[PDB]
C-alpha cells in the first residue's frame, strides 16, 4: 500500500494516468500513499479526541490512576512512539517539490532541524517514567500533573497534519471552502476556550483549595464536574468576549493573575480570529468591490466634464447590461491561457455564429466581442465600410425603404459588404451582443493565408 | 395576469419598450409580472408579520388563533406556486395543531415544533436578495445608510429571536429558583417587562456589556447564556465588520488618489526636489484630479462605439466647429486632455483647444492678446497660462492620419 | 467688502480671484473674509449653544435666572442675523462657481439644503410657545412641555456640520500624518459631542418624569447631589454604554431607563464601531507605499520558489529589492506620464543637466530636442560584482552615473562609453560595479530617431 | 571605533571596503560600533526605569535609603552622558527635542528640591510630578527604536510579523502598568478618599505586590474593555481617572488590534490576488456559457500553471536589471537551448539574446502541442513532463526534459509533417519564428551558417 495513487486526490493532483505511475516509480512511506491517508485519519481521530478529553480528565476529577483513564493515556502515547518512531522512516514535500525521501539518512538529517524535539518530548510517557525513576507525595503529583499538562503539545502535530492536508482535499472555494475554514478557526478557538476552563479550574486545585478563589466564593467545591467544566468555560468565554469577570469580580492574586493573562491571550486572540473572518467574507464579496470602484470612477469622470443627465443615464444603463453588476476582463483572461485552451473557448463560445455563414480557426482569433443598446445605431450611411457583425443574442432591425421592420435572429450576420460607404442602416431593439472583425484582421489572416486565398478572392 | 407590463422595474432590465413584447411570448411558452409582485408583498407583509409576531405569541402569554389561520392559507399559495423543499413542507402547514392528532410535554412538543416555523428567514433572505437588484435609486451615501439600516433590522429581528428564546427555555421548564426570573423575581409581571428583560440580556450578550442585574446560576442559564454571547458577538462583530468595509468603500477614489499622491511624496522625496516643485506638484495633483481619481483613458476605450461618441461630441463639437460629419468626427476620436496650471509655460507642432479658463499669449510685436472659451491656437503645421486652463491637444501625426484616412477630398484637405 | 478679498484660500483656487471680483461686481460671496469671519463667530457660539444648552434645560431647575435668558435671547438674534444673511449669497458646489446672485436662485438653492430645519432651529421655538401660552392665559405638562420644545434647539447640528463641511473642503492643504490627526480628533470631538447629549438625555428621560425610586438617580443617592456630580456621572454612563464597559454602577431597572440603555447601547456602540473602523482605515492609509512593496516583493519571491532558483540568486534579488525600491514604491513612469509638460521638463531638467551636459556634444546644441531625450531617459539601479557592460560585446547603452563609484574610477555625473553609440561594433570595455550605482540609461535607437527627427544639428 | 566599518551587515549596505572608504574619508557615528554599543545599553537602562520609575516614586512612600538615591544619580549622569553624545548637522537638528531632551535628561525634581532646603509635602508633590513628567524615555525609547527599523531587518515574513505584534503588545502593556501605577498615585496624592475605590476595596495597607498587581489589573481592564474593577468608581476624581482611563484603554487597544489584523491580512497576499483572478475567471466562464468540462479543464490548468501562486512574469522580469535577468535566464534555459545541436556552437551573445526571446508556455495532458496541416510558427524546448510524438507509422515516442520538438521550420515553411501531444503537465518554453527571424537578422555573423 506505499506505492501512492488513489482516483480521490492523485488523479486531480496528477492529471495524467502516467504522471501517477511516475510516483510509484519513484518509489521502484509515501506521502500520497492509502495507508498513510488511513494512519493519519486514525491519528487526527484519536489524537483530536485526546486534545478534547485529557484536559477534561487530568484537571477534573480525583483518582487519576483508575484503570480507564491510565489505560486510555498508555494507549495514545504507544502510538504516539509508534508515529513517532514511524515519522523517522517518511517523505514530505519539499518547498512544492514531490520528493519522496526514501532514504532513512535524509529523513533522520533534514528532519533534525524539524520541530522532532515536541515530538519526542510529547510521544514518552513523561508521567509514568518521571514517578519510576523518582521511586512530598503532594508534591510529586504537582510535577506529574504539570508535566501531563505536556500531553497538549499534540496541538502541534495536529496543525502540522491539517497544513499538510489542507491542499489535498477541495470542492468549491466558494462559501462551501471559506464556511470550512471558518468552521475551522471556530473549533481552534474552543478548543482554546476549554484549555482556559480546564486551567482556570486546575490551578486552584493545584494551589488546592484557596479561600480567595472563584471557586470557594462560588461554593463550586463538591457539587459535579459537569457544571465545574461549564463555569470554566463560561469564564473563559465572558474573558475572551470581554463581558466580564463571570460573577465576582477576582479576588486573590494567583487568579487576577490568571484572569489577566487568561483574558489578554482570549481578547487578542477573538480580534485575530474576527478581523480574519471579516476579510476572508470581503473577499467572497470581492467581485462586487471591483464594479463598485470602476462605477464610481465612471461617475466622477462624468461629473469632471459635466455631462447631461440623458448621457449618464444612457452610461448607466450601459455599465449595468454590460458587465451584468459584477466585474471581469476579456483581454488578460484570453492572454492568460494556452493556446488548445483558447482555441477551445472561441471554438465553442463562437463556432455556431460562423457555422451560420484553417482559415476559420485564424480567422476566429481576432473576433471582437461587443455589446450596443437599443436605439442606438450600428453602421451609419455615409460611413465607409470597415466592420461586419455577428450576433450572438439581439435582434437589430434594417432601416430601409423595403425593409420597414425586421427582426434578426441570433447567428445572423451583416455588414458583409464592402470587405471585399454603407448602403443601409440598423438599429437595436434589444439588448444586443454583438461580435466584430475589423477589415485590417480579414486582411491580414487573409494574406498569411494564400493557399486558398487564391480562391477567396474569386 | 402573467403578463408584466411594467414600465418601471421591468424597464431597467430591457430598456425598450420591444422587449416587453418579446417578454409577451415569454408569458406564451412570471417573475416579473404584477400577479407574482402583488402575491409576493402579500406575503412578505405577512411573514413579517410572522417573525415579529409569532415568537411573542408562543413565548409570552401562554385573536391570535384567527392570525395563525389566515397566515397558513398564504403560506400554502407559496408551495402550490413552487432547492429548499422540506424546509417549507415543514414550516408552511400548522404542525402544531395537526400533532395534537397524533397525539404538558404533548403541549411543550407543539411549540417547539412551532419553533421550527421561523425558517422562512431564509425564505426572506432568497426574497430580499431578488428584490435588492431589481429597483435602486443610487450609488450616494444615502442608499449605503439604507443598507446599513436593513443590516440593523434584520440583526434586530434575531435580537428578538434571541430575547424570546432566553425567556422560553427558562419558562418551560417551569421556573426553577436558579432562573433568572427567579432572581429578578419577575415572574408574573407585564408582558412589556419580560419582553424588555428578555431583549436586554440579548442586547448585552451580542453587545457583549454584561448579563443584566445578575450572573448564571443554574446550568440552563450558563449554557443558555454561553451560546448567546457566543453567536450574538460572533454575528455583530461580522456585521459592523461589513458595515465597515461598505463604508470604506463609498469613498474609495479618495482612496486611491491619497495613495497615488503619496508614491509621488516618495517620488519627490528620492530626488531631493526643491520645496518650489514639491509644492506645484501638490497643487497640481489638486486641481487636476481634485481630490478624487479616474481613468480617462480605460473608460474611453471601455465604452461601447456609440456611447464613447455621444460623449465626445457632448465634450467637442462646440469646441472643434468654432474653428462632413464623418472627418470633424474622426478628428474629435483624437483629443487628449492636457490641464495646465498657471504659470506654466504652453508653448510648435501641436495646436490646443482651450475648454475652461484663460490663455494668454507673449509676444515681442503686440504686448498679448486675450484668450477665452472655445479659441484654437497654435495651428501651425510661447505662450503662458493665467488661470486653471484645461486645453485640449490635437497632435500633428494624429491630425495626418485622420486626414489620410478619408481619400474622398484627402488632397484638397492638404490644399 | 463683501468682495472675496482674502490671500490664505482663494489664492489656492491669479487672475481668476480678479474673476471672482467679477462675478461680484455684477451686484455676499462665499470666500469672503467677512463671510469666514463670522461662519467663524458661529463655530464658536455654536460650540457654546451645543455644550450649554443641554446642561442648562436638564440641570438647573427652574430656570429662571436672567443671564441665562440673555445668552439665549442674544445667540437666537445672531441666529436670525445669520439665516437672513444665507439669503443672497454665493455657494460653490461641485467646484463650480455658482454665485446664484438671482434671488430666486439663492432661494431654491437654500431650500435644497435643509430648510425647514434652518428655520425652527433659528427660530425660538420656546420663546414663541411661551408667549403664545401667555396670551391664552395641565401646569405640569406644560412645564415640561417647555423643556421638550426647547429640545428642539439641537437641530443646529445640521447647519454646524454644514458650516465646517464649507470649510472642511477648503481646509485641505495637507494630507499627511498631520490631515490623519486633524480627521482622529474631529471623530473624538463628534463622538464626546454624542457622549455629552446621551449624558444629558441620561439625567433628562429621568427628570421629564420627575425622579422615580427605580431611576439610577435615585438608587444611587443622586436625587440632591451637586450638577457638576451628577453631569459627571451622567457622561460616565453615557461612555460606558458607548464603550461597552458596563451598565455603570447598577443595571436598568425602570422601564425607560431599559429602553434608554437599549437606544444607547445602539447609538453609542454603532457608532464607536464606525469611528474605529475610521481610524483603522486612516491609520492604515497613513502607510500604503510600505504596504504595495510587501506585496510587490511576495510576488517576486512566490516566482522565484516557482522557478526553483539556488539560494544565491534568491539572496542577489533580495538585496537588488531592498536597496532597489527600499520599502517605498515609485513608478517613475506612469508618474511621469500623469503628469503635465511644464512639470515633466522641471523635473526631468534639475534631474538631468548637470549630470549629461558634463560631456560636450549634447551641451554644444540647443537645449529643446536635448530636453526632450532627457525625458526619454531611464532609471536603472546596479548592484557591486556584476559587470554592467562586457568585452567584445555590442555596445549600445550609455549610462550617466547619478551616484556611487564604480571601475579607473569614476564619480558622480561622468558618462559610461558614449563613444559606442557614434560608433559600431563590439565594446571591448568590461566596467566593473563597486557601489550602487544608481545609473541613467538610454539606447542606440533613441539616439538614431532623435536625430533623425532634428537633423540641424 | 569612530567609524562605520564593521565585519557584520553593514557590509550588506556598503559591499565593496572601498564604498566602506568614503564615510571613513568624510569621518561621532550614529552607525558606529561603539554608538551601537551605547545604543544597547541605552535600550537596558531605559528599560529598566521605564519599569521602575513609577513603582518607585508612587508605592514606595519616603525612598530617601541610599539605593535609590543611587539608582537616580546614576541613571541622571548616564543620561547626561548619552545626550552630550548625541550631539554641523545640530543646527537641523536644533529645532527638534533639545527642550525635550534636557527636561529627560536631567534630574528636574531632585535639584528643584535642593534651593528649597504645608510648603515641604507640596514641594514632595511637586517632586512626585516632575519624576512623573521626567518619564518622557517613552519618546526617547520610540525615537531610538524607530532608528533601528531602517538600519537593520530581514525579512518581513511571518517571522518579522509576530516580532511585530509581540512589540505592540509589549509597549501596549507598558501602558497598562504605567496606568497602573496611576490608578493608585492619583487617589494617593489627595490622601486615601473615603469613597475611592482603594478604601472601599480596603487595599489601604496591603504590600506592595497587592497594590501593584490589582491595580494593572483595573487599568487593563478599560484596556480590554472588560469592566472596572471591584466596584464602580463612586469617587468622582475617580470616576474622572476612569474616564481617561476607558477612553485611552480602549482606543488604543482599538488602533492596535486594527494594526495587528492588517499586518497578519498583509501576510498573506498573494493568494488573495490569486482568488480574486479565479473569481473573475469563473465570471468569464459564467458569462460565455460553457460546458462543465470545459470548465473543469480551465479550473486545472490555473491550479497546475498558477497554482494558486500568483505571480506576473512580464512585470517582474521587467523591473529587473538586465545583470540580474541574465542570470536568471541562464540558469532557466542554458541547459535547455544548449542541448540542440544547432546553438550549441551559436555565439554566446546570440545564445544570451535567444533566450531573451524564450516565452514560458504550459500544456495539458490529452491536449495537442502542434497539430496536423497548421502553419508553423514557433519552437519548442520541453522543460519538464513527456510529450507523445505521433508521425504517421510511429508508436507513442516519448521525449524527455531538454529535449526538443517543432525544431522544423525554424526558418522554412510548409504543412506539418507530425502532431504532438502532451502526455504529462509539460512545462515549455515557446519560441516563435519570427523572433528567430529578427534576432538572426539584428545578429547576421551566422545568417549564412544557418541558410544551410
Ligand atoms: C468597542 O470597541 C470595539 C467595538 C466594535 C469594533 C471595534 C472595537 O474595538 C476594537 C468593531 C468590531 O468589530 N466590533 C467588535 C465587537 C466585539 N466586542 C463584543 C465588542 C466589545 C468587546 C470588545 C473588544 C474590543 O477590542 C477589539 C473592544 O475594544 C475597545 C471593545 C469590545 C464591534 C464594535
Amino acid at each position: 500500500m506505499l506505492q501512492p495513487g488513489v482516483n480521490k486526490f492523485s488523479l486531480r493532483m496528477f492529471g495524467s494516468q502516467k504522471a501517477v505511475e511516475r510516483e510509484q516509480e519513484r518509489v521502484k512511506i509515501h506521502p500520497y500513499s492509502d495507508f498513510r491517508f488511513y494512519w493519519d485519519l486514525t491519528m487526527l481521530l484519536l489524537m483530536v479526541g485526546n486534545l478534547i478529553i485529557i484536559p477534561v480528565g487530568i484537571t477534573f476529577f480525583k483518582d487519576e490512576n483508575t484503570t480507564p483513564w491510565i489505560v486510555f493515556n498508555v494507549v495514545s502515547d504507544t502510538f504516539f512512539l509508534i508515529d513517532l518512531v514511524l515519522n523517522f522512516r517518511t517523505g514530505i514535500v519539499v518547498e512544492d517539490n514531490t520528493d519522496i525521501i526514501l532514504d532513512p539518512r535524509r529523513i533522520k538529517m533534514k528532519y533534525l532541524k524539524s520541530w522532532f524535539v515536541v515530538d519526542f518530548v510529547s510521544s514518552i510517557p513523561v508521567d509514568y517514567i518521571f514517578l519510576i525513576v523518582e521511586t512530598r507525595a503532594l508534591r510529586i503529583v504537582r510535577f506529574t500533573k504539570i508535566l501531563s499538562l505536556l500531553r497538549l503539545l499534540r496541538l502541534s502535530r495536529l496543525i502540522r497534519y491539517i497544513h499538510q492536508w489542507e491542499e489535498i482535499f477541495h470542492m468549491t472555494y466558494d462559501l462551501a471552502s471559506a464556511v470550512v475554514r471558518i468552521v475551522n478557526l471556530i473549533g481552534m478557538m474552543l478548543l482554546l476556550c476549554h484549555w482556559d476552563g480546564c486551567l482556570q479550574f486546575l490551578v486552584p486545585m493545584l494551589q488546592d483549595f484557596p479561600d480567595d478563589c472563584w471557586v470557594s466564593l462560588n461554593n463550586m467545591v463538591n457539587n459535579s464536574w459537569g457544571k465545574q467544566y461549564s463555569y470554566a468555560l463560561f469564564k473563559a468565554m465572558s474573558h475572551m468576549l470581554c463581558i466580564g469577570y463571570g460573577r465576582q469580580a477576582p479576588m486573590g492574586m494567583s487568579d487576577v493573575w490568571l484572569t489577566m493573562l487568561s483574558m489578554i491571550v482570549g481578547a487578542t486572540c477573538y480580534a485575530m480570529f474576527i478581523g480574519h473572518a471579516t476579510a476572508l467574507i470581503q473577499s467572497l464579496d470581492s467581485s462586487r468591490r471591483q464594479y463598485q470602484e470602476k462605477y464610481k470612477q465612471v461617475e466622477q469622470y462624468m461629473s469632471f466634464h459635466k455631462l447631461p443627465p440623458d448621457t449618464r443615464q444612457r452610461i448607466h444603463d450601459y455599465y449595468e447590461h454590460r458587465y451584468q453588476g459584477k466585474m471581469f476582463d476579456e483581454e488578460s483572461i484570453l492572454g492568460e491561457l494556452s493556446e488548445p485552451l483558447r482555441e477551445e473557448i472561441i471554438n465553442f463560445n463562437c463556432r455556431k455564429l460562423v457555422a451560420s455563414m484553417n482559415f476559420v480557426t485564424s480567422m476566429l482569433t481576432k473576433l471582437r466581442f461587443e455589446v450596443f443598446q437599443p436605439g442606438d445605431y450600428i453602421i451609419r450611411e455615409g460611413t465607409i465600410g470597415k466592420k461586419m457583425y455577428f450576433i450572438q443574442h439581439g435582434v437589430v432591425s434594417v432601416l430601409t425603404k423595403g425593409n420597414k421592420e425586421t427582426k434578426l435572429a441570433d447567428g445572423s450576420y451583416f455588414g458583409e459588404i464592402c470587405l471585399l460607404r454603407r448602403t443601409a442602416s440598423v438599429r437595436a431593439d434589444t439588448y444586443c451582443r454583438l461580435y466584430s472583425l475589423s477589415v485590417d484582421n480579414f486582411n491580414e489572416v487573409l494574406e498569411e493565408y494564400p493557399m486558398m486565398r487564391r480562391a477567396f478572392e474569386t
